[PDB]
């Protein structure tokens, strides 16, 4: 197929563009909703990278599989994130990850599709937040560990919530409903399973008549911020969650 | 009269002050809604940077006239865009206008009086905003024209809305009512069209009762980390902006 | 006792902490709702360090006494504002009183016991808000005095309920109820009076479950925004305020 | 010409057909004595400089043996009072602003000691100096005061945060040899010959399009405008609480 | 050996036992052209090195007599059209972003003149310098663009925010001498000793732990990074109007 | 005279009648031996320094020969436990904290060799050496471990971010000397008259007003304060870190 290699390289995510330039990408696991693996801890940040260097993908919709965004972690697969030259891998790719991501220069739309119970800090680096009736968020692997919560929700979720209810659902580990995520202004629209990924290609559509250029620098004007505030904290919580990760052999 | 000399300097401001240093500023163009043009673009700048000078002014209420705040402008009087000789005056001015704007030492009450379509940046520097029970809220021109939102739209909608919300409603072009943008904290006060100017000189005449000295630096402490982040983005958004517009003749 | 030295050092706060290092730090007067003094002003910042600096608490609670947070205040104890000299001293502990707080590195979960008049600022240093359903929250003594809210009001009401709507509550002297706060985002649950203490022992024994050096280190990355941007502005709002104490002779 | 070329008392202005602007502080001629009416009146002199798209590359210079070493205290009115301090304090956050928003290279020709207001020259991209200079922050220290107006920002960001604050705190001078080594000053001149050089450079510089001069300074001042509005409001609040401690 | 030390046909890699990693830029054996081919595969050769583990030290040189001094101008594109520039600015912030991401010390051994893209340099740790060496920023102001692709930045930053724009403004050149004293370069050496000199700095280097080499690289680069992601986009934006200028 | 004058067994006090401190390190009279009990009692020494508004000036200095050489490595408790460095990362944020909080002028008056814990001194103001001081990083790549307790901002402040790098990656030694020509140090001085200027220059700072001593030093420390902030966690969790890898 004439479509780039970058698009087939990826075990963990489909990708498929329209002739608008209009780019879906999938995460998955066999077909089925996504199972986080240090496999994808270490290849995603370079599949964003890819996104990001192809000129010809003009909106980006995010998505995953089946009926949660990601709601499973193969923890073992991870690595032995207790030894510090270990966690040093899972370091700089962690700080790759968000770094790539936000540099994906232009709109992208995250089409929630259930439940999002991890890396949920990379919904908060996107434009467009749709999420399915079934969806709901929570920050449940760090605290389930024992480990900080410093991988970016710490940034991103007291900025989405405010530095108090954002510190408060961390803390706590709290589950918020599509509903109640749309009342905090993190979920833009609510959809129907059914109709949830028709939506966002409709608004990735009506984006995609916009010129290159515009929707280009229209995302780096609107991400200026959010980069400043993500390498100001990105790299410090994951040097304090990696001591955390060596604390747990005490 | 014995009114400063400025208050009579610009065809599209209006300027009364009360005994008590009670000043309206009204934006109009021959006595209607405003249309803004490049007249306004270039002059409103010396006209905010007058009212700051001027230590006699010791409240100000920033309104527009007839059933619209800000909802017209006339694109060609805002010279050749696409050329970047001529963008750039727009660029200096764009810079200023905010600057001088925010650089108002007094508290700055908003009475949006009907649609607020463009240059909705300027509502979002000031430190109480009421709205009438018409008003709207919307970026219009710029995903209209094909340009980037980098006038302070960019930085200000975000901060008010929030960095999720923030850029759904400038990508999508979201339409926010009066009461929408009241749940959403941007409004204070949601008022009848026939009540908005008195309530705001009802609110004028409780902060006046203030010391002098106390309300210039309640309005210094409350804005400083506006104004940094303002300064953080206004160029850059205004260059990207002339690079979209120069890009308009490919 | 075998509890530290500290613990009875303060008139005016009495400390209890459980076997899982869960220290409940309540204001008060005599036994009964905190008048705020010079004293306090001057030891709050030692006692807030105090409590930082003992690697055994691992959680603290920070509440109020009787049926106010604290809603009371013996002005001339806090000696001669209008004098720079003096002033000074109340700069100089109005920095510390906020760094030595924030500098807690264990969660810190408010329990607001009713009115929070003054001072209120602490409660926006904490992670985890709770408060009693006839709790109000307003900034009262500084508009009524006629000096800047320049005690880190200025900057974490905004902060709180964003650049609008912060600025609107500090310039009109705004009175939100614990159910208002709640929909802000700002108390994070509405309890009757008689269950408030008893669920923030409950949040406190779930977070006490957690390793150690994850509660600190939670607590560092869930801070850093925060202490930045107190850091920005607190000497500031101070200096500023003390001048326009000093005018007040004018 | 512009009419704000003749508006200001204490400057004078000349251009060529190049848009050279070269801006002359003096009283009467003379070298500056900075008054209450300069600390008013220069925000919206560098303001009228910063609008004007005529102007491609400006020298800001003194007269006479002294780029500025002399200051009327009582002229700038009360400063033991709050209410008048409060003048000088908008004023002293306003000239700054408006003098690093000049929108082209900016030369400094140092005719002389510089006592006073040398953060203006810390704002310009090209320092020349003659060789009769010297530099020191004389007053505030003379007085009482912060060094609050911006020196206390701009001469630790010259010299480094330590040598920075040992110039100031003991109100050091510096020769213009020791500027230029402490790559404050670029060039050290005769006094017959600063003015011809600070020309020569100008019109080098004129040479390049307007948008490239305009736009290269805007980039070379991002980082600095962003230090200077960190520092300049409460080093000015702090200054003005020393000016009424002086009642004490 | 890895695959990306054959990828780059700009870039030759010899990799030590100790995980010294020399990357030399040029074009045929000779001192590299600078090309739009480079300005596009820099950013990922640069990825590629911080992403290989196996990296401890890493040295970065040129070829020949001069480090960068030449450079084909028609291979950038038409910098002029600004859906090429596109290309460029994209292109110019990931280099530095990606040049500053090696997570390891990186020594600069600059072989003669760096006349352009010196704010490769001015990411790196330790710089030594050949006798021979001149620094320059050429190419902007002969071109009449903004100096925006990170020198505005990092020049400032070597030299102070004052000699930092004078050597901008005036295209300043120093020698390998004047840039020590000025503290950018850290050990002038003979061109014949130069490379022994580099690869003995990393072999003392390499006697380090690789957390430590790694950490202290990080903890030694935060301050830089923030100062290069504060104006890097805002200087390629200015500079792609500059450009697009040209056709006026 | 206060009761912390005689609370810190490494610290002497003295203040004279103008409210000019000295504060000497020593271990029983001798240069310091630097142990995990200066690093926790140290913090709290320079808090209660901070808290007494008494001390108009304020002198640091150390004892003997050398400013600080020594340190009891075994008495920093089991750095490679992260349950015990947690202790050290808290205490070595705080010290720096609390030393900038102190509210007056601080002299640096450095009596010999300053081979760890030289970034106390770069919090100070006006910093003066005798004759025999040299400067060095010296523990950090030593044991191996993160320089990320503070010299990994302010050695790169004081040096620039070029030499300031290399100063540190490569535990280069600096005589007084050096560190005058680099502007560290601002009087160099024989051994037996560094304390009678340090005196010197403190009396006569002593004649300022108070507020004036006080607000100049906020002023003059506000970017200093932020810089600290930024860096100086996130260096102390990488070295910690590091301290874990020596069971490795
Ligand atoms: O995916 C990650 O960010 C790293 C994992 C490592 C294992 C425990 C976690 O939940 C986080
Ligand atoms: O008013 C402005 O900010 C500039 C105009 C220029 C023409 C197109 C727009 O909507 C923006
Ligand atoms: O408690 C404080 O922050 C200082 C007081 C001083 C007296 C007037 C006030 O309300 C504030
Ligand atoms: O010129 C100024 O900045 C104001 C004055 C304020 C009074 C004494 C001085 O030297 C400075
Ligand atoms: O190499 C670059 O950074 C791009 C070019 C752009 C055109 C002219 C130059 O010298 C710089
Ligand atoms: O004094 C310190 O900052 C702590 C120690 C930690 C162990 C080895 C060192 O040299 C530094
Ligand atoms: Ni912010
Ligand atoms: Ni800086």
């Amino acid at each position: 197929l004439n479509q780039p290699e970058y698009f087939t390289k990826y075990e963990n995510l489909h990708f498929h563009r329209d002739e608008n330039g209009i780019l879906e990408v999938r995460m998955h696991t066999n077909g089925s909703s996504l199972v986080f693996t240090g496999k994808t801890h270490r290849e995603f940040p370079d599949a964003f990278y890819d996104i990001s260097r192809d000129r010809d993908n003009r909106v980006v919709i995010l998505t995953g599989s089946g009926d949660a965004w990601m709601a499973e972690i193969d923890f073992p697969s991870l690595g032995d994130v207790t030894n510090p030259r270990e966690w040093d891998k899972t370091y700089w790719e962690g700080k790759k990850v968000l770094q790539n991501l936000l540099d994906i220069e232009v709109p992208v739309i995250s089409a929630v599709n259930g439940a999002a119970l991890l890396h949920s800090e990379y919904i908060l680096t996107t434009d467009i937040i749709l999420a399915s009736e079934n969806t709901v968020f929570q920050d449940m692997p760090h605290l389930n560990a024992g480990i900080v919560p410093g991988d970016g929700v710490h940034i991103l979720w007291p900025l989405a919530l405010g530095l108090y209810r954002g510190r408060y659902f961390l803390f706590t580990q709290e589950k918020l409903t599509a509903q109640q995520a749309y009342e905090l202004n993190v979920v833009h629209e609510v959809l129907p399973q059914s109709k949830l990924m028709e939506r966002a290609w409709e608004i990735a559509r009506t984006l995609a008549k916009q010129p290159t250029l515009n929707l280009r620098y229209t995302r780096v004007a609107l991400t200026q911020r959010l980069k400043r505030l993500v390498n100001e904290g990105i790299g410090y919580g994951l040097a304090l969650e990696g001591i955390t990760a060596t604390d747990l052999r005490n």
